[PDB]
């Protein structure tokens, strides 16, 4: 029940932004490189509501939502809480979308590692009811009380979803690119109140953005959003696509993305329809890329993978064949490469080039299907 330490350098800060503090505004967790290393470690689901969310996504009853609490509520992820920013560099920034279920919180072992090796992470939580939970503030006096709103998961009927799930992954796609814009407006100066009373002061962001450097990454629906967003914002300057789920995009968009594209898959959760989503996006002019991580599932790639036992998780699917960690090392320094690759990084990265390839005892080039 430990989340992994960032392997690299610096030491990981977190905070949570929210702005403006309505239900239209941008919620997002930031990891990135800290000054001091020795703040209290970061609550990992800071809300009730969250596990009462996973229990509706799960399909659990009332009760289940308070084990899960009970289990987890007091669980930490290893990011120093509200740390100051580490000053003296432009960092490159990667937006984060999570999974359908997921909110901001559950991809730390991915955003921890990123900052550690010198990247801001903004982790965006979606309001398009694609999230086990999340809220925001109805009116100002609201956000000035505390008074928080809870948007839970929708349920659809077989009759909704393809429209449904098409209108969702548009508005995480935009979602992504209001949270780009927040950080860029930071970043220049543009006063903003956190809509979080946090000991974190978002002054501190002010030139810290290297504004060339941009990445969106996302698993799953995140896959989806991270493809639909490159198609609608170019300042997106390349995607990684974990284990996307294909289903909720228009035919439009495989024509519609300039920028280098990877996807990293599980070798257990992709099918024959999805694949072959993901090889309408390839064509001899553009970067297209694909690795499948061996033994893998699709909870690989989130942090539930982390919170329990060998058995318990292969019981859940939280745990494939493959170590959880040997699996996030492997998706997290094929990210570096391909990160450094197609943003221009001045660092170490490109020594994982050969797992960008698939050449590794635990890679498979390209799909198993």
């Amino acid at each position: 029940t430990k989340i992994p330490r960032g392997n690299g350098p610096y030491s990981v800060g977190c905070t949570d932004l929210m702005f403006d503090h309505t239900n239209k505004g941008t919620f997002l967790r930031l990891y990135y490189p800290s000054q001091d290393n020795d703040r209290l470690d970061t609550l990992w689901i800071p809300n009730k509501e969250y596990f009462w969310g996973l229990s509706k996504f799960l399909g659990t009853h009332w009760l289940m939502g308070n084990i899960l609490r009970l289990l987890f509520g007091s669980m930490t992820t290893p990011a120093n809480w509200n740390s100051p920013l580490r000053p003296g560099e432009k960092y490159p920034l990667v937006v984060f979308s999570h999974g359908l279920g997921a909110f901001r919180t559950l991809y730390s072992a991915i955003g921890i590692d990123l900052a550690s090796h010198g990247f801001i992470v903004a982790a965006v939580e979606h309001r398009d009811r694609s999230a086990s939970a999340t809220y925001y503030f109805k009116d100002q006096s609201a956000a000035e009380i505390g008074d928080k709103s809870w948007l839970y998961l929708r349920t659809l009927k077989q009759e909704e979803e393809t429209h449904i799930r098409n209108e969702q992954v548009r508005q995480r796609a935009k979602e992504c690119s209001q949270a780009l814009s927040l950080i860029l407006d930071i970043d220049h100066g543009k006063p903003v109140k956190n809509a979080l009373d946090l000991k974190f002061d978002m002054e501190q962001l002010k030139d810290s953005i290297d504004r060339e450097k941009i990445a969106v990454i996302g698993h799953s629906f995140g896959g989806a959003t991270v493809i639909q967003t490159l198609s609608e914002d170019q300042r997106f300057r390349c995607g990684i696509a974990l284990d996307a789920w294909m289903f909720p995009l228009g035919d439009e968009v495989y024509s519609r993305i300039p920028q280098p594209l990877f996807f990293i898959n599980s070798e257990y959760f992709q099918y024959p329809a999805n694949i072959i989503k993901m090889k309408k996006c390839y064509s001899p002019d553009k970067e297209r890329k694909m690795i499948t991580i061996r033994g893998s599932v699709h909870q690989n790639f989130a942090d539930f993978t982390f919170a329990t036992g060998k058995i318990i998780g292969h019981m859940l699917k939280l745990k494939g064949d493959i170590d959880s960690n040997v699996a996030i090392d492997l998706s997290n320094k094929a990210s570096l490469a391909f990160l450094q690759k197609h943003l221009g990084l001045h660092k170490d990265f490109d020594q994982w080039d050969c797992l960008i390839e698939g050449d590794d005892e635990n890679l498979i080039p390209g799909t198993n299907i």
